[PDB]
């Protein structure tokens, strides 16, 4: 749901109507929100979007800068390098200010003993904020995909593989997207980037997430 790190990105609608909900993101820095690049590739300009933080919510930000990954590409199977950075700012010129309703979520450690983490949950639907479920999932390596029947019994959880062009993925390519959270070292962590749409909440066919840990450098190359 709405834990202090959740950011609701909206797309400024034309005319007098109200902006519509677009895709979700995570507050990784007081001045930075991470989200899916495929939510912006069709309108790549900063001024068409407004992010909301807090409990609309407790804080309104306009995006001073919109950074899509330079190697973003959509083949007919999945979104590769599907990651985007939003530098947020208020009308008063301030960035997001920490509280008990607005906190930053931890980024993946560069290295840890159990890289996949524990109790991983994806965000997604089952059109508007709060039809959003957080479904517990099972991250897997590319070897347990395409053939999980050769590794274990079937459970009612969805399996997800890290996005990779060399290994055929076949995952839903929704028009929306959001964060994948795992518990690394006992702390909630922005582990992945998933897409929201039809076929994105289904359990029997494995899906695909953009693995945040593979972009650390890139991220920090824009945050530091
Ligand atoms: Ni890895």
């Amino acid at each position: 749901e709405n834990q202090p790190w959740f950011a609701a990105i909206y797309q400024k609608n034309k005319g007098g109507s109200p902006p519509s909900f677009k895709c979700g993101g995570s507050l990784i820095s007081p001045c930075w929100v991470a989200s899916a690049a495929h939510c912006f590739i069709q309108l790549p300009k900063k001024e068409n979007y407004v992010v909301y933080l807090g409990q609309p919510g407790e804080m309104k930000f306009e995006v001073e800068q919109l950074i899509l990954h330079e190697y973003y590409r959509e083949d007919s199977l999945a979104y590769h390098n599907d990651i985007a950075l939003l530098k947020i700012r208020t009308s008063t010129g301030q960035c997001a200010q920490p509280s008990r309703s607005i906190q930053t979520i931890a980024l993946p450690p560069r290295f840890t003993d159990a890289p996949f983490g524990s109790d991983c949950e994806i965000t997604g639907f089952g059109l508007y904020p709060k039809n959003l479920k957080m479904s517990v999932v099972k991250l897997v390596s590319h070897e347990q995909c395409m053939q999980p029947h050769y590794y274990g019994s079937e459970i009612n959880y969805k399996m997800l593989c890290a996005a990779d062009p060399e290994w055929k993925t076949d995952s839903c390519k929704g028009d929306s997207g959001g964060p994948l959270i795992c518990n690394i070292e006992g702390r909630p962590t922005l582990s992945g980037i998933v897409s929201w749409g039809r076929g994105c909440a289904e359990k029997n066919k494995p899906g695909v997430y953009t693995r945040v840990s593979h972009f650390l450098d890139w991220i920090q190359s824009h945050i530091g």
